[PDB]
DNA sequence: AAAAACTATGCATGCTCTACTGCTTCTGATCTAGTCGACC
């Protein structure tokens, strides 16, 4: 299931996608709100931040976190 | 006849209820904008 969730049927739909996902992590780490990171991790589409990849929401997500996390 | 002791009282303090009025802050209801899921 998790290799492929598209397929999974038995849960039911998260309710999240990529700017809900944004204002939890936002939420959670109690980043600034008009903070670098958390206009990067909300405006993800945009490339004005020039930060490595500027339309994969997981890459963004990622080099967000890297200082962040074990 | 003269001095001392007890009682009346009365005015002022601080406390207490009781209420009234104003400001600050919390809760709830409503409106508007944005978001997700399903399809096609």
């Amino acid at each position: 299931r998790l290799i492929l969730p598209q397929l999974e049927r038995e849960r039911m739909a998260y309710g999240i996608k990529e700017t809900m996902l944004a204002k939890l992590y936002i939420e959670l780490l109690n980043l600034p709100r008009d903070g670098k990171d958390a206009l990067k991790l909300l405006n993800y589409r945009t490339p004005t931040g020039t930060h490595g990849d500027a339309g994969d929401f997981a890459m963004i997500a990622y080099f967000v976190l890297k200082p962040r996390c074990l």
